[PDB]
């Protein structure tokens, strides 16, 4: 039914040929683990492997290792609350959760062996045969988790705080971002259903309301992110996570924050190499932008200028030419993104994978909006610039198949509504069939491909050999869906104002669809820590900025197709609705700064009560005669040896002499006049 | 020669008629001071007043009052360094400076009498007769300060750190802003003398270089401001300064940061009233903007369309009509700014005077740039819109003085060079005669208007009666010059690129001119504390933003007067050179974040060494048998009562059994195939 107390499982693939270092490396693995302090087992693998099963042996030593890592966080400003002074009592105050238990075990297994437990890092390449280090699922918990989340309409902060406890924080920021995005998507579904009903399409009032929402939501998430990063105690872990073994370093100095010597790469040698992605991000706009346009210039040739045979047969020819082409060019540019990401020499492993996202955001910008930036800006306002393109495909179809019958070219203004219907209805359904249904069918193809084991543990070992074949849950992958989906709302939703009503329905499925993908279709992720969503905050801030320029260039260029377009009107329509974005950015950033922040106030209270605790530890008529005694003493100590200095103060000592000379000098100053 | 140890001097004006409450209030003053712990004297005033002379009586009580206010700052996160544990030894570690001595005396004199010393606040209105509370100058220090600062070309950080020690921090941020602005003004004086020599006037390359500098300088000052606010220990005093007696409050709760009960005004009731200055800032643009234009539309009538008598006599008629008018309309709008500033109900006294600046920035924007916004944008590009204006002053001059001889109207493109020559050369000289020379002459008019005193202190009392007549140094006043002077560099310097070469010469005088104004022409200011320059950071950030729009609309509208102007070219010239400002804002904000910050690292080191001090106080082969002993114990404690759980771990205990079954299960898995 349940796991047998098993913390982690290491796979350790052994090949038939070249088993000479796999057998001796198994000795080098199974005895390196026991020096850390964790017991082991070995069972039969799937075909040709050795699942070893580790658990921490003595909890009286592990309870001292949680406390040694709780103080290690609290010294670094991560935890706002200090642990309790009595050892083995702070665990009774706050328990150890299943995320903090598996994280410190994984830091014991993966470490450079000089500062922690051991190294079973697969990138060390001496442990080449170590295939996967993964924790087991809790199938009595996943059965309740899908049941509890499907029997409720809205979620609750307590229902995310038990995803923090078991799947770490890096997973539980996604479900806390998706909940705080499905609830903010009611607001463009409020007036978006309004401006589809009352106003016409391409309404300027909706293009301002959806510029206000995209900065109300984004600046409220940054205020909700430092409330979760305090309450979960994950406040600023960007400088704490373990460095990389491939981190080359120029020289080694001392850390001015801490004192311990660290490896130092000079940052102005890194900004010179980080600058080199400006010709990269221009090259990805050029390369992938030339494929989507050439595919769409052919797709407008088959549909709009054609009369020959097979209009529906040849209509699927561009879409085949895209989905074969677009992973080939993306695979080449990722070969240039990866060979540039190692050249930038990132220190922490969390800031190396968070720069592979910003170098893959440009590849996943052009593949999702150049199909719409070509329709809304080139095709629908002034599409007669395509006559070089539509004469090329005539001359491409003359030499292949007599004159081919081609009709006259006419701009169809419904192409912006057909393409937004695909990206908001069809490409959300077929994404749901790809996310959930297709891997759920793929286990039946593993069922077709189905061993001297023991009969007591036979049901449990049948599950672990099944669980090894699944892929690790890439939580950066599901952020990429909910940020591109933010793009169609911020940028292109003015062209189809129901596009927030068919994402609110999809996100409420996606809040449970992605919860299904953790349970049945992926192994349990290693519980990492993040303080933010990462490099998506610079991707939500870019689409929300662009979503005030292209959501107002659409409402000018495309509304006149339902007068000539003049260039002074467009550049004024950009200038007002981008400055309105920058003004309402400054209004929301000023209003939310005036609100009560229960994250920093929980932090700045414990910082104050630390010093007030430190203060009370070390520090545990009658005043007028103190005035007189020191005044006569100053004359007494200068009576031995002055004349213009201390004889100035001794004339009016005390106060009763002072009011006497004070009152006598009032009539003496007023009887003269 | 020097003051006789006198800390402060209270003036206490007493009138002839209504002396009934001045005599009894003098008793209520001179005995309220002695309950605090400071000695007093009374001497003859100037004509009809009573200068009382206070000093702290016993330094053994004052040394405990500095320490009670050093811990009061360190508990609030102001001071990054805790004081020494031994009492009367932290004064030997760091001494008490003359700014921190006079500040705690002024907090003893001015306080609500329930939490501190006493109340001699003149706004209490029971101490109505108390005129001025001021500390005396050190005329042996001012003689060296002008000598040391005039005998050097460049200044030094040590030469500002002894202005922190004696004139407080609120003065010494001005001299540290003026030094960090005169040194950054070399850079537009570098290529500004270049682009005046090499390129022509209205050069677009200078309009980008002066948009880059205005964000390099502004984002380097914000990095230099948290380096001074740590080193001087003034880190974040915005929530520490004393509240106002006129602060009305709705209810009283507890402070979540501290715990002590405070008076609470709900901030969303304040943002509703702070929003009301948007019709105010529109009204100041309308009111003062209609005076400067009507004055300039008359000034272009006398100079450009006129042939009658007295062209130089009538030419000074608009400038007389401005300098009489513009303080009358400004005095009315400040009557509306002050009656709105009390309606916003600010808590601290430092945030009440820092919102009177932002409500006087609009009055001091239009009075300094509407003379140039009318020339550069209305007169010089397309000035034939002034023909309604230039026909009005014809009909105004027909009915006053036969037909008047008027010549033909022609646009003179040298008006942008004549007006920038006034604002950069003439209005800096005549500002220097107004700042220094005119008050230095005004003491000779006090010498013409020149008493039963004592002959020993007669030279000292002759100086204090002279020093009472001076005005308090308003350090907000000299910021207003160096921010308007930043405006002509950021906005209008592209029209006259030598305008940075005649401000670099002026600032090097102003760095010593304003140092002369503290010594001889103003009394010593009370040493307050600020963490920033205040509301000028939102005024430098606005002029540097506007200085990428109007410094690029000038270079398009005015360069063609040396082709027709098209509106699509202007809105594109704004859109590129404002987005270039927002891009180079993001480059400088990212580069300077990667640099080493010695302010926060001095703060985040002492915060770490506090907890490491707190940690060491309370906390002051062989491992494989610990694995074995707990594994046999877990079977031992379950031997009494399981079968699928603990009998899973006991099969391979230790590690030598594990490699034995591990190696035997390698050939058993590979001899089958
Ligand atoms: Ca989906
Ligand atoms: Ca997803
Ligand atoms: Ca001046
Ligand atoms: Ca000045």
């Amino acid at each position: 039914e349940s796991n047998f107390g098993v913390d982690f499982v290491i796979h350790y693939k052994v090949p038939a040929a070249e088993r000479d270092e796999a057998e001796a490396g198994f000795v080098q693995l199974i005895r390196a683990l026991t020096t850390v302090g964790l017991a082991t087992e070995v069972r039969h693998g799937e075909n040709e492997s050795l699942l070893v099963f580790v658990k921490v042996a003595s909890p009286d030593l592990f309870a001292k290792q949680v406390y040694r890592a709780r103080l290690g966080d609290w010294l670094h400003g991560v935890r706002v609350s200090a642990p309790h002074n009595d050892i083995a009592q702070a665990l009774q105050d706050e328990p150890v959760v299943e995320a903090e238990r598996l994280r410190l075990i994984y830091l014991m297994i993966t470490k450079p062996h000089n500062e922690g437990g051991a190294g079973v890092t697969p990138t060390n390449a001496k442990w080449k045969h170590v295939e996967s280090i993964f924790p087991l699922h809790s199938h009595s918990f996943n059965k309740e988790w899908i049941k509890k989340w499907s029997s409720k309409y809205t979620l609750e902060q307590t229902d995310i705080d038990n995803i923090r406890d078991k799947f770490g924080e890096s997973v539980a920021f996604y479900f806390a971002f998706l909940r705080s995005y499905f609830r903010f998507l009611v607001i463009p579904s409020a007036f978006g259903f309004g401006a589809w009903l009352l106003l016409g399409q391409f309404s300027y009032l909706y293009a301002l309301l959806c510029g206000l929402w995209s900065v109300v939501f984004f600046e409220y998430w940054k205020k909700q992110e430092v409330d979760l990063a305090v309450q979960w105690g994950v406040r600023g872990v960007s400088s704490i996570q373990q460095s990389r073994p491939e981190f080359e370093w120029e020289h080694e100095a001392e850390d001015p924050i801490t004192g311990e010597p660290v490896k130092v790469y000079p940052p102005m040698k890194r900004v010179k190499t980080q600058l080199l992605q400006i010709p990269f991000a221009l090259a990805c706009v050029v390369a992938l932008g030339a494929l989507i346009v050439t595919c769409n210039s052919l797709e407008v040739f088959i549909n709009e200028v054609y009369s020959g045979p097979g209009k529906q047969y040849l209509g699927f020819l561009p879409t085949i030419f895209l989905v074969i082409g677009t992973p080939t060019i993306s695979g080449v540019l990722m070969g240039a993104a990866e060979k540039l990401n190692a050249m930038e020499n990132y220190a922490t492993v969390d800031a190396h994978d968070a720069a592979l996202i910003q170098k893959q955001f440009v590849l996943n910008f052009m593949t999702s909006y150049m199909a719409l930036f070509f329709t809304a800006f080139v095709y629908i306002p002034f599409g007669h610039i395509l006559h070089p393109f539509l004469n090329f495909w005539r001359a491409t179809a003359q030499t292949l198949t007599k004159e081919l019958p081609t009709r006259e070219f006419q701009i169809n203004p419904a192409r912006i509504s057909n393409q937004m219907f695909y990206f908001t209805v069809t490409a959300q359904i077929v994404n749901f069939a790809t996310e959930v249904v297709v891997p759920y069918i793929k286990q039946q193809a593993f069922q077709k491909a189905k061993q001297e084991d023991h009969e007591e543990e036979a049901e449990f070992l049948q599950r672990v050999r099944e669980e090894c074949t699944l892929e690790e849950y890439d939580v950066s992958g599901d952020y990429r869906e909910m940020v591109m989906q933010f793009g169609y709302v911020a940028m292109f939703s003015v062209a189809w104002p129901l596009a927030a009503c068919c994402f609110l329905v999809n996100n409420w499925v996606e809040l449970r669809s992605d919860a299904l993908k953790i349970a049945i279709s992926s192994r349990r992720p290693i519980p990492w820590r993040t303080d933010s969503i990462g490099p998506w905050l610079t991707a939500l801030s870019f689409l929300s900025w662009l979503g005030s320029i292209t959501s107002s260039a659409i409402v000018y260029l495309c509304s006149n197709s339902k007068s000539p377009l003049k260039a002074w009107g467009l550049l004024l329509s950009i200038l007002f609705a981008e400055h309105f974005y920058l003004v309402v950015q400054l209004a929301v950033r000023f209003v939310l700064s005036k609100l009560d922040s229960p994250g920093l106030q929980k932090e700045r209270k414990e910082r104050f009560q630390t010093k007030k605790r430190l203060l009370q530890e070390n520090l545990g008529i009658e005043h007028s005669e103190k005035i007189t005694r020191e005044a006569l003493e100053e004359e007494a100590r200068q009576a031995s040896i002055g004349t213009p200095e201390e004889m100035f103060w001794q004339r009016q000592r005390g106060m009763q002499e002072t009011i006497e000379i004070g009152r006598r000098m009032i009539e003496q100053q007023l009887a003269a006049g």
